[PDB]
């Protein structure tokens, strides 16, 4: 019966081995799921979050990275539209520039508007368009009875060498009329038979700095807002591809060792196995 | 017969007392004659001319004081029309200014003339009323065709905002025409309806730089004509003003005396006289 009492011993032995080589591959892997572990709860502690599995860590990062593409779009769209802002008003600033004093005087003279006021109400697009339209005339004194300016006509002295005068009634004012043909960035009027005026569009024009002054505070508005947001955007932004990198480093070293059970779990437990085969030997 | 004999001696010695003190005077006399004669040689050597008689000195000096007085009025009037000249130059030289430059660069891109150039030849009185005249078009630009514009009018960009165009024959150009009301120094058109423009007179207008440069020529030949022969006119006076004082001192002075015959003359003569009578109260 020599047969079966050998081969039995033989098994034990067989299994030993295994147990044995099988222990000390868990001994490499402790150190390892060692610095595996300062990892996760480093890297969980960063957010209120548990990572009970790796599907959790693979959860939160669909979640994280969605919280990033989104801030890297709103935060470029606003700054996209500060910089539209920061330029637009650059533009409506730079001042031409410089209307005469002295007809300002004049208007107060005789009871009566000025027509740069009168305008002054008009729309963005359509202001250069009118300021190249009525010529020298821009700079024309809106009074009625032209009655005013004819007695103190003689009078004057000093003022501008054309001065320009129309009658009309400055709070519901009836506009002019003129043979025009329209012009990409220009006009060209027939003023008289065989004479003709160019006026280009100015930058700055003369009429509607009233609706245009209003248009560049409603841009301050806007800008400070912007600047605003895009400051909470851009700082969410930094925050957020903070812990993007902090997940790959995680990710690249550190991830398939975590979510395993402790080695020293086994290696103990195996332990007390091989000294229970190795006391059967024994016997 | 003692009476014939003593009464006659008495007459001897009473002449003698005559022609004693009679002498006496012609010699308080001669040394003023002397000093008389001085200055009579001297004046009349100042000019070649010879005094035989005292009218002759009146006559020379009637002359001298027309010569005097005639230069008086010249050179008083000259110098008039010099200062006169000073202002007139003074006052079409003061340059205003400053037209644009750009424009003469446009007339030349189009074929033909600026109207600047065209009324360039205007006359002075009429000058400046003409410049308030075409208000705004005096810096018109004037091309026949109006063709070269239409085609480059797109591509301006720089030109003055304000650009006025006329067609007609730059050679022999047809006036325009307003609707106009002149009034002292300055001008009233109707440009529109309800729409008027007052242009002041200028000093310095647009027109007519041509005929006015070619005034302050004119001014500038006659004004070193006029300091040439106000130069001539002032030391011709202060010559003559220099004899006018010489003949006063000399009339005032020594003018009685002179024209006398000498003293010498006449005291050596009653002087052999008395010793003739001496000797006659002696025999
Ligand atoms: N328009
Ligand atoms: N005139």
């Amino acid at each position: 019966s020599v047969s079966n009492a050998r081969e039995e011993r033989m098994a034990l032995r067989q299994e030993q081995e295994q147990l044995q080589s099988r222990i000390q591959s868990l001994m490499q892997r402790a150190p390892v799921w060692l610095a595996a572990q300062n990892s996760l709860n480093q890297l969980s502690e960063q957010c209120g979050e548990e990572f009970t599995s790796s599907q959790d860590v693979t959860e939160y990062l669909q979640q994280l990275l969605e919280r990033e593409r989104e801030a890297i779009v709103e935060r470029d769209e606003v700054g996209a539209r500060k910089n539209a802002v920061d330029e637009e008003i650059e533009r409506l600033s730079q001042p031409g520039g410089s209307e005469d004093q002295r007809l300002n005087a004049l208007a107060e003279r005789f009871g009566g508007v000025l027509l740069s006021e009168i305008y002054d109400d008009v729309s963005l697009e359509d202001a250069p368009y009118f300021s190249a339209l009525y010529g020298p005339s821009r700079h024309a004194i809106v009074v009625p009875d032209l009655s005013q300016v004819t007695e103190h006509l003689e009078g004057l002295t000093d003022c501008p060498e054309d001065l320009y005068l129309i009658e009309g009634d400055p709070q519901s004012f009836d506009d002019s009329v003129f043979s025009v043909d329209e012009l990409e960035k220009a006009v060209v009027v027939k003023i008289a038979d065989r004479q003709w005026r160019y006026s280009r569009f100015p930058e700055v024009p003369l009429f509607g700095r009233a609706a245009r002054e209003s248009r560049i505070e409603s841009l301050h508005a806007e800008r400070e807002v912007l600047s605003e947001r895009f400051a909470t955007l851009s700082f969410d932004v930094q925050k957020t591809q903070r812990l993007h990198q902090a997940f790959s480093r995680f990710i690249g070293s550190h991830l398939a060792v975590a979510f395993e059970s402790d080695p020293e779990a086994e290696i103990r437990q195996l332990n007390s196995r091989r000294v229970e085969l190795e006391r059967a030997l024994s016997n």
